[PDB]
């Protein structure tokens, strides 16, 4: 379950995003360690396809690469630069503070949970508790938290284009995005609330 006293929606998402002082008007995020098994590459590749189409949207990677994966993070940064998207795909720096993370969920419209295998679904639950629309793999939303097209989306692991297709759809139909997000929120505050 998730602590809904910690993870919850802001009063004004557009303002929470503005307060981060990063380019764009609407955000998409991925949380956790930067490592290939976490799906960070499918996220970046999906963002490169998607964000060429939507200039007001920005993707953020919230987490860091451990030493063994610094090379991987550099390759991702290169892919972004070579696509001409360094104003729309941003790797956020580490901060120790307890609420940075919950505050990020409050600033984001969409969260992607792209893990190939690892996870207990907590970042899907945290995102849903914050009324973010979630796109996840089976691992990302373990164990079967999401009903596709009802309270989030499901994608196969290792498929950047499937993530892009879902991002495209959620960005282009805001009414659908808000309904999906609300449905996810309703589910987690009812069935996965710690208190």
């Amino acid at each position: 379950g998730v602590d809904t006293q910690v993870f919850y929606p802001a009063e004004n998402r557009q303002q929470q995003w503005q307060d981060k002082k990063i380019p764009g008007k609407y955000g998409i995020g991925i949380f956790g360690r930067i490592r290939k098994t976490k799906g960070t590459q499918e996220f970046i590749e999906a963002a490169i396809v998607t964000l060429k189409k939507y200039p007001d949207w920005t993707a953020v990677v919230i987490g860091e690469a451990t030493p063994r994966d610094l090379d991987f993070k550099k390759e991702l940064e290169q892919k972004v630069k070579q696509a001409g998207l360094d104003k729309q795909i941003i790797f956020i720096g580490f901060i120790a503070d307890s609420n940075e993370i919950p505050s990020w969920y409050r600033a984001l419209d969409i969260v992607v949970c792209a893990s190939h295998k690892e996870g207990f679904g907590l970042p899907a639950l945290e995102a849903m508790a914050s009324k973010c629309a979630v796109i996840a793999t089976k691992a990302g939303a373990w164990p079967e938290i999401i009903v596709d097209d009802e309270n989030g989306y499901l994608v196969e692991p290792k498929s950047s284009q499937q993530i892009a297709d879902k991002l495209d759809m959620l960005i282009s139909d805001s009414k659908l995005r808000y309904k999906i997000a609300q449905n996810g929120y309703d589910l987690v505050t009812t069935k996965y609330k710690i208190q």
